[PDB]
Formats: structure tokens, C-alpha cells, sequence
């Protein structure tokens, strides 16, 4: 972007005998080169300029915190309108490199372009050219790479062609999935030339032959060699959110079990990754194994008397003299022996359950009520629930509310 | 990992007649199954509960944002104390996948570990092992992958071996340089076992051998096999901030003139190298086949015009009732005065074109005052910057 010498060298003369210079240079650059004020004649002549080391930059900033300001002066003996100095810094050593390239061995193929797919039922065909006597189509070879959107470019398939298509099947994708191929050029074993690969083309992308989404996919294992078969598998966020599968494992007839604890991890946005370490314990016997991603036996436990929701009780309201009582039954439960906890609550009609006088009785079946308004509307409801040991559940639904006035 | 179903179900019965289920789906799954609820009668039977739609979940809550609840009503004759029902959720179809694995044929041999890094002289011994007659040594083949520091994986050399060392030269690292490297263990060739290399050992790091760490480094030149030969080098920060570097090239009875690329593009590689791209046009390569490629110091010059960069000298100044100024040098001349316990970003400042003169107003006939003028030109093709000020000279009024 510009020496630093460069930026800040600034030249000014007293257009008739002097020019004094003024650049600057950094210690870090110093720790590895060192460079001279140099002053140019005509076309060849290139004269050294002497320069020692000045404290201050009074004609130009220096962008960086580590400066070495220099001062110089050069005589002169003539100034005229037209009159140019050319100025350089040679460095204290010679610095460089070389390369001899014999282009034969040097070539990088052009990239590939125009990648596309079409399907052919369950083949892919994949075609790409090449801009191009030197290099003809027949030193050429592609590489060509292909992986599930979801995946690393790390882990991809490769397949060779030495034409520029390359056709794609069932034995290369997995079914409903999508997939990201790339393609670089690469010179022929054959060819009289070598180099190295073009850049990768850009990526092309399509669905496999459409199939179940649903199932469980990309089932693997890997045996350590030892005493581990690490299998895993993935399925749908969404299916793994409404039916649990397990791993069973049997060995190929020469009894079925079930891999456990399954470990999760997410696999993009869709997918979720499963392991299991199966546990072989004499791989020369029973070398062959038949895996199978599968349904569980998941079942919720749930122990009927331990989970009671008794029916609503029915609810009466009677007067007998001038004192008001309410009764409630409950339907007859075979000839089963169970305490019930009843809650009971009444409203003045122009009021609210939230704050009204709710008392609870164990094996009751009425409630004789206080004295009330003048003429008003009541309301009554009672649960039911149910209150001995053997027993447990929620409360019944309240019985209907049963209206009436004074 | 509970599925949704299971975790909401909640089954309450009125120990007479029924039981109720509640229970929800999400909206997501239905898209690919649904589910429907299933009550165990005993060991080898399984029956359909016919549930439907709810508007709410009374029972329990749903951790979705947006479920399907249920409600279904089993009818049942017949309940006591001892009765634990079974409840689970049949897919809709068949779901499942299906491996047969040969173990021979489907070994992963396990991730190298202990990377070291050890010098000898200016070879790398590096090392590692294997934690393993099943699986033996000799069923092994060892692939390292190294690159610098700064580089992307993307295509590093690999080098293989079959014991679980392995020697890193010159040959292999450039100078200088900050090397990392990783191992995986993978089936040798002539195993007759298949299947998929370990994961990758841990990373290891070493200096490589110092060089000339102020040397232009990393000369690539490759050819497209048509008409340009695109060239790429680094060099450190520290010293392209003190010289420019050019790429220059030559094709190959007498030779040829040295030519220079352009233009040179640059981008940031690493903390302590800017890299450098050239593009050279090569017209016959069927002729000129060879190109020796050099970078070095280029004719990089500021061209400094005399006539629009004079900085005069100061003038000579002096001072002679009133006082007066006069001093000798198309010309400015600026003049400043002063008080003696006042600077001068407070004294008075004046302008005189082509003047060599200066009349002074009223002083103070106690005062002792100082007195400095400059210049540049005015000649219309001509610039420069301010003089130093000239001697600053006094008098007491
Ligand atoms: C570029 O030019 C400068 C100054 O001339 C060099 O910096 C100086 O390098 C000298 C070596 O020629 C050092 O001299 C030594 O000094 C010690 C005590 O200070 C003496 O006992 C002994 O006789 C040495 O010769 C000197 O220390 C150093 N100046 C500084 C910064 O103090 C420069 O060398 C390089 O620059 C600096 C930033 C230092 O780190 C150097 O050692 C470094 O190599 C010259 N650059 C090159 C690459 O040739
Ligand atoms: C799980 O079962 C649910 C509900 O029964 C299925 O979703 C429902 O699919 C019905 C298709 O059978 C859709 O009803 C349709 O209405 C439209 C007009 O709006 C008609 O064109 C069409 O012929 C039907 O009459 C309805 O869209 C849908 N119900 C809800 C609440 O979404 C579900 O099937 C699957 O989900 C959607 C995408 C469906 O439309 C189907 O194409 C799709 O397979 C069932 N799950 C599965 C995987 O079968
Ligand atoms: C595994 O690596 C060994 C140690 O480097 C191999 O020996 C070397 O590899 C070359 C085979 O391509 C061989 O010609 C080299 O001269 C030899 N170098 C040294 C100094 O060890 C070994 O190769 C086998 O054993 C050698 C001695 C030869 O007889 C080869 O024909 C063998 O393939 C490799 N191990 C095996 C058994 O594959
Ligand atoms: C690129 O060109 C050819 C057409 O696709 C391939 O030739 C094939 O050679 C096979 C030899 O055993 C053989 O199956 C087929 O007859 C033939 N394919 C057909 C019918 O088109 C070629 O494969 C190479 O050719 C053979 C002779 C060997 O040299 C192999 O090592 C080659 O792989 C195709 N590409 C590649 C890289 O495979």
C-alpha cells in the first residue's frame, strides 16, 4: 500500500542551493531492513543522499508509534520551473526471489462453471464445461464431490470422470435429501502436463429421489476392533417428537436386544443425531450383526385406583322450616369401600365463586346453611375426590350449579 | 427423551365405567405421522382407543407451540386396586431402518494419540501411538496431515507411514514458519480389513527451521494453459512497509528484456504477511515454455517538482519617533509583533504582499517588544510551505 519512507518523505528546496529531505522509517521494519534516501540523475545515475537521524517530522505525520525521523540535505547549483527530482529507497541488502516455472508443470486447469443437474428417475445426470491448443479437453480429468446439505465438505464422497458430466445414483444418495455437489478440474495421469486442481466451481444443489421422510436415516457402525460397535442413525425432529425408537441388535443366524443409553445431538435444523455403543464381546464368533432403528416398547404405567376422577356428584337444595340445607349423592360405585372428600360452595347471585365461603367435608352428604338476604338468588356446586390410602386422582368436574331465591 | 404424546398423557377414570385420556400431537409431526393411542390389554394384546380432538389440556401441560390435544373415553366393565394399564402410540405405518454389519468390513481403528513434535537438527521427528489379535499394528496405516499455521486444511500435503512416527524436513516446511499438525489412523491396503479412518488426533504445533524471515517467500506461479500465468508470493508486514517489491518476469538465441507485472493486487494473510497476486500475460507458450519469475525491489520513486516545494530561508529582519520594520529576502512576507508577557497566538498578525517595509502605530514608550516575519511565494506556477521564522529581533520603545 505504499512504503512508509514514501508517505512521509517531503523535499522542500530554497530554489537556489539547497534541498532538505524529511522521511521516516519504523524500528519494526529496522529490526529487518534498513533503507538509503536515494536521489536519480537521468536514466542511470542513481546518487545516494546522506541523512542522519533527526528527533522531530515537523512536514508530514508518521502513522505508526515507533518512528525514526531522518534530515537530509542536498546540494545543488541550478532550479528551474521544470526541474524534477526523482526519489527511492534501496534497501540494505538484496532481497528477492525466484522461480523458474516450466509451464508444463505448472498448470492449474481452468474451473469448471455452468454446473447443473437434471433428474433421470432416480439418476442424476451432473454437466459442466470448461473455457478453453495447449491444453485440450483430453489432458483433463474432474473431481467431483457430493454431500447432504446438512454435512461437513470435510466427510464427502468423490467420484472421478474424464469427461465433464458424471451421473449420480441410488448407490451414491440417500433418499429425500438434499444435496450439495462441487466440481474442480483436474490434469490426467495421462497428460503431459501437471500442476495442481482449479478452484472448486460453484455449488449445485438438488433432492434426491423423493422417498419416506419419515424414516430414521443414515443408520452407521464401526467397530473399534475391540469390543465396541458405535452405530448411529438420525430422524426428524418432528417423528422423534411422536415416536421413540430404539436400537436392537441381533447377531445373523449361525436372540434380539436393545442398545442402551442412546446419546442425542442436533444434526441441522431438521435432524437428530443418535449413538449407541453395542457391546461385542468375541467378534470372531459373531462377526456379523443385524442392526435395526425400530419402534420402542414405550409405555406410560398407569395404575387405575391411583388415578380416580370420581363423576360430578348430583346436587339438591332444600328448605324444611325456614332453614336451608343442601344434599349431594354420588353414583353408586359398585360396593367399593372409599372415604370421599366433598368441597362445597354457594354465591349470592350477584357474585363470584373466587371469594365465596367454600367449607370441606370427608363422608358428608349434606350441609345444613345459615340464615341469608331477604329475597336473593343463590347458587351452590360441589366436587368430589377421592381420600383414603389405597387411593389417589383429581377432582371430580363441580356437579351443576343449582339455582334458587328467597 | 419422551416423545410429546407420552409425556402429556394424563388417564383418569371414574373407577365405574370408563377411563378418559388426554393427550396432544404437534401440529409439526402430523405433517409426517400420526399417532394414534393404544391401551395393552395383556401380554400378546394391544387395542385401539379412539380418541378426538380437544380444544384444551386440563391435564397437563403441552411444550410446543402448537399442539393437537385429545380426548378419548375407554369404556370399561371391571376395575381394583391391583390394575395398572399400559398406554403407548402406534405410528401410522411402518417405520424403521435395517443394517446388516460384517465386522470386518466396518472398522473405524482408533484416533491416534501423544502427538509430539521432536527437532533433529533441521528434521521433525514427529510421534504418537495407538491404544489397540483381532486388530494387530500391522492392520494399520498412518496418514499425517500438516500445513502452516495460517493455511486452510483444504488440500495439505499428506505424508503416510506405517509405524507410528514420522520425519518432517525441509523438503516439506517452508522456513521459518509456524507448523501444525494432526494424525488419523487408517486400514492398510493390504488388510483385509475395510472401513473408515479414526477421527483426527489432537492438533500439534512447531517452529520450522528459521530461514531469512526478511526474504519475499512463497513463490507460486501456475499457469491457466491458455494466455496468463497468475503469480502469488507473501512478504512480511514489517518490511513491506519499508520496500516496495515488484514481480518481474523473462521467457527463456540470445534472451530476452526483464519485464514487470501489473497491476499487484494485495490482501491480508497471517499476523505477519501481506500476500501478493501478479497476473502475466503469456502469448506462445509452445515457444517459451520457461519463465523465470523474480520479486524484487521495484523503481518505486517520488517525483518531487522543485518549482511547487520551496521553503525560502528566513529573511534578515531589523528595527530603526516612529519604529520601523524592514527586511530583505513575487513574495508574502508575514509579520508578527509581541508583548513580553503575552505569546503570540495573542500578538497581532499581518499579511504583506511584495512589501520590504513596515510602519509601526503607537507603543508603549515603556515596553521592550519582539518582532519576526516569514515567506513564501506568490509567482502563479510556484507553492511551497511557510518559512522558518527570521531571527526575531527586539527594541524598547
Ligand atoms: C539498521 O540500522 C540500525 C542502526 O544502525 C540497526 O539497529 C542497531 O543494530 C546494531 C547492530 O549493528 C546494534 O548495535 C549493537 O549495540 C550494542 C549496544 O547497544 C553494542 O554492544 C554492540 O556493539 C552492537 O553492535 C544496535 O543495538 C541497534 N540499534 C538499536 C535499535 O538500539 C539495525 O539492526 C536492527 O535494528 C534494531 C531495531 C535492533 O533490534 C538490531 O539489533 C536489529 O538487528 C539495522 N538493521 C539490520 C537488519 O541490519
Ligand atoms: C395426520 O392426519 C392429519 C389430519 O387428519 C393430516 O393432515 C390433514 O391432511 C388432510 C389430507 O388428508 C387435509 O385435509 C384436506 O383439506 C384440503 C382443503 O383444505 C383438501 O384439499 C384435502 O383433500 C383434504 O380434504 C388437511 O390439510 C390436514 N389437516 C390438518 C389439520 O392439517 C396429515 O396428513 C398430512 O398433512 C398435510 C400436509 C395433509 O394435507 C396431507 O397431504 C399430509 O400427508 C396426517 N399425517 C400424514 C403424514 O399422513
Ligand atoms: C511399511 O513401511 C516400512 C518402513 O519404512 C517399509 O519399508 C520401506 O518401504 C518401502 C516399500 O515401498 C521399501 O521398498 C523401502 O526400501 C523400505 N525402507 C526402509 C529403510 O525401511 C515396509 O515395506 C516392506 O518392507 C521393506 C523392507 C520391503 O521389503 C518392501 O517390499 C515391503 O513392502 C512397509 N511395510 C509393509 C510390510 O507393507
Ligand atoms: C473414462 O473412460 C471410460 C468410459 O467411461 C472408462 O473405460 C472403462 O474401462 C473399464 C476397464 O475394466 C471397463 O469396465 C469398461 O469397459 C469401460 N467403461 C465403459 C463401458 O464405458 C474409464 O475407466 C478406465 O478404463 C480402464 C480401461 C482402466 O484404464 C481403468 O483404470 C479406468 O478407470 C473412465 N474413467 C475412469 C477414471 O474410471
Amino acid at each position: 500500500e505504499e512504503t512508509i519512507p514514501l508517505q512521509t518523505l517531503r523535499c522542500y528546496n530554497d530554489y537556489t542551493s539547497h534541498i532538505t529531505c524529511r522521511w521516516a522509517d519504523t524500528q519494526d521494519a529496522q529490526r529487518l531492513v534498513n533503507v538509503t534516501l536515494i536521489r536519480r540523475v537521468n536514466e542511470d545515475l542513481l546518487e545516494p543522499v546522506s541523512c542522519d537521524l533527526s528527533d522531530d517530522m515537523p512536514w508530514s505525520a508518521c502513522p505508526h508509534p515507533r518512528c525514526v525521523p531522518r534530515r537530509c540535505v542536498i546540494p545543488c547549483q541550478s532550479f528551474v520551473v521544470t526541474d524534477v527530482d526523482y526519489f527511492s529507497f534501496q534497501p540494505d541488502r538484496p532481497l528477492g526471489t525466484r522461480l523458474t516455472v516450466t509451464l508444463t508443470q505448472h498448470v492449474q486447469p481452468p474451473e469448471p462453471r455452468d454446473l447443473q443437474i437434471s433428474t433421470d428417475q432416480d439418476h442424476f445426470l451432473l454437466t459442466w464445461s470448461v473455457a478453453l491448443h495447449w491444453l485440450s479437453p483430453g489432458d483433463l480429468e474432474f473431481e467431483v464431490v457430493y454431500k447432504r446439505l446438512q454435512d461437513s465438505w470435510e466427510d464427502a464422497a468423490i467420484l472421478l470422470s474424464n469427461t465433464s458430466q458424471a451421473t449420480l445414483g441410488p448407490e451414491h444418495l440417500m433418499p429425500s435429501s438434499t444435496y450439495v455437489a462441487r466440481v474442480r478440474t483436474r490434469l490426467a495421469p495421462g497428460s503431459r502436463l501437471s500442476g495442481r486442481p482449479s478452484k472448486w466451481s460453484p455449488e449445485v444443489c438438488w433432492d434426491s429421489q423423493p422417498g419416506d421422510e419419515a424414516q430414521p436415516q443414515n443408520l452407521e457402525c464401526f467397530f473399534d476392533g475391540a469390543a465396541v460397535l458405535s452405530c448411529s442413525w438420525e430422524v426428524r425432529k418432528e417423528v422423534a417428537s411422536s415416536v421413540s425408537f430404539g436400537l436392537f441388535y441381533k447377531p445373523s443366524p449361525d436372540r434380539e436386544e436393545e442398545c442402551s443409553p442412546v446419546l442425542r445431538e442436533g444434526l441441522g435444523s431438521l435432524h437428530t443425531r443418535h449413538h449407541c455403543q453395542i457391546p461385542v464381546p468375541d467378534p470372531a464368533t459373531h462377526g456379523q450383526y443385524i442392526v435395526s432403528v425400530q419402534p420402542r416398547r414405550a409405555e406410560k404405567h398407569i395404575k387405575s385406583s391411583v388415578n380416580i376422577q370420581m363423576a360430578p356428584p348430583s346436587l339438591q337444595v332444600t328448605k324444611d322450616g325456614d332453614s336451608y340445607s343442601l344434599r349431594w349423592e354420588t353414583m353408586k360405585m359398585r360396593y367399593e369401600h372409599i372415604d370421599h372428600t366433598f368441597e362445597i360452595q354457594y354465591r349470592k347471585d350477584t357474585a363470584t365463586w373466587k371469594d365465596s365461603k367454600t367449607e370441606t367435608l370427608q363422608n358428608a352428604h349434606s350441609m345444613a346453611l345459615p340464615a341469608l338476604e331477604p329475597s336473593t338468588r343463590y347458587w351452590a356446586r360441589v366436587r368430589v375426590r377421592t381420600s383414603r390410602t389405597g387411593y389417589n386422582g383429581i377432582w371430580s368436574e363441580w356437579s351443576e350449579a343449582r339455582s334458587w331465591d328467597t
